[PDB]
């Protein structure tokens, strides 16, 4: 018995309520710009997003972004998610102005506004996710260790039901902001556009020299001489003949990997989650900029 979580839109709620909310994070992803000496809210907006989706077990429909778990303790506590309480916080002004959306549609819109407004891909996105009592909130260890291989990728990802394109599109989002060494235990950017959705990413991987250095938390990461620094799991992917063709491709071709990226951001973000026949097509919601705002 996997379980069945149906979207249930909030009620009287349509697309000028979650456009709001949207230019809502906006409009303060603009004015709270100082953070994390400068790169801004966005990046560890996406991280959220991301944690709170990929907790999903596809064998039981366990996890997930449906229910907001991540707003309790277990969770929220759980050491892969050092850093994202900065996130957490982002958002409470805009859940207190906004007291009648879920935490799962706030944690998940949260992360599509970042990567729009960073010039990312239209990333569409479904409303409906319902908070879930404590209980369902799912143990700590689901979410990936950066020290693996290639072959720890595929695996890990098989869980998630994203397959290889679909993890090489997801990885490119590690071109935003930056591992924090007090956080993860890894320090440096992975490029110089942190705040900014672009393939920098995979033409960064393939053309920068790559040192195997260990680093003042004592673990391996991979250094460039321009300052950058890939995990172990990032550097797999060029290791790895399935993955390098598909790092190969997006590093020549922009738009496919915008394209790609947002179906399988879209996909991560809705894993779990049964939308009745009966429920509203997906929004694509307005920049400030398409607004004139
Ligand atoms: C093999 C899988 C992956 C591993 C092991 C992994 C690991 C990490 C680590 C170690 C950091 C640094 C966190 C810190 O020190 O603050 C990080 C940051 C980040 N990751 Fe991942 N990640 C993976 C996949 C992804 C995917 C699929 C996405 C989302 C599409 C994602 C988005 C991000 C973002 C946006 C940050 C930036 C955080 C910030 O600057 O505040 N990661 N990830
Ligand atoms: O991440």
């Amino acid at each position: 018995t996997p379980l069945v979580h149906v979207a249930s839109v909030e009620k009287g709620r349509s697309y000028e309520d979650f456009q709001k909310v949207y230019n809502a994070i906006a409009l303060k992803l603009r004015e709270d710009d100082e953070y994390d000496n400068y790169i801004g809210y966005g990046p560890v907006l996406v991280r959220l997003a991301w944690h709170t989706s990929g907790t999903w077990d596809k064998h039981d429909n366990t996890g997930g972004s449906y229910g907001g778990t991540y707003r309790f303790k277990k969770e929220f506590n759980d050491p892969s998610n050092a850093g994202l309480q900065n996130g957490f916080k982002f958002l409470e002004p805009i859940h207190k102005e906004f007291p009648w959306i879920s935490s799962g549609d706030l944690f998940s819109l949260g992360g599509v506004t970042a990567v729009q407004e960073m010039q990312g891909p239209k990333i569409p996105w479904r409303c409906g996710r319902v908070d879930t009592p404590e209980d369902t909130t799912p143990d700590n260890g689901r979410l990936p260790d950066a020290d693996k291989d290639a072959d720890y990728v595929r695996t890990f990802f098989q869980r998630l039901n994203m397959n290889d394109r679909e993890v090489v599109a997801l990885m490119g989002a590690h071109a935003l902001g930056k591992t924090h060494l007090k956080n993860s235990g890894y320090e440096g950017p992975w490029g110089a556009a942190n705040n900014v959705f672009t393939n920098e990413f995979y033409l960064n991987l393939l053309n920068e020299d790559w040192k195997l250095e260990k680093n003042d938390a004592n673990n391996e990461q991979w250094d460039s001489k321009s300052g950058y620094m890939m995990l172990p799991t990032d550097y797999s992917l060029i290791q790895d003949p399935k993955y390098l063709s598909i790092v190969k491709e997006y590093a020549n071709d922009q738009d496919k990997f915008f394209k790609d990226f947002s179906k399988a951001f879209e996909k991560l973000l809705e894993d779990g989650i049964t939308f009745p026949k009966d429920a509203p097509s997906p929004f694509i919601f307005k920049t400030l900029e398409e607004q004139g705002l």
